[PDB]
DNA sequence: CTGCAGGGTTTTTGTTCCAGTCTGTAGCACTGTGTAAGACAGGCCAGATC
């Protein structure tokens, strides 16, 4: 399965639909295979009725970053 | 029916290149702290003395 290869592995079987990507988002959204598969993830969750992941993936690529500010972080530490 | 020698197959796990790019950690300067080794004091008993 997928999830259990390793990124060697998982790259040597999907490096296809890789390209595929690659050559769509050139095509049409401006070469962000980033943003492109992003958004492609954010509605594959979203059909299924999954909100709260698809709303905490919105929430964390954007506005807030990795899971505390680094200001509070200081305030804490002083 | 059975035994391994060993053929195929993807998968994995390396893996070779450069660049990075972060990171931990081992520097570095520092002075404050706790100790144990060693100087040395003295008193004091034994040895030498009167």
């Amino acid at each position: 399965h997928l999830l259990s290869l390793t990124r060697r592995a998982q790259k040597h079987r999907l490096r296809d639909l890789k390209n595929q990507v690659k050559t769509f988002a050139e095509k049409e959204e401006g070469g962000d295979v980033k943003s492109v598969c992003l958004t492609l993830f954010l509605l594959a969750l979203r059909a299924g009725n999954e909100h709260k992941q698809a709303d905490e993936l919105e929430a964390m690529m954007q506005g807030r970053g990795f899971g505390l500010h680094p200001a509070v972080c200081l305030a804490i530490r002083v």
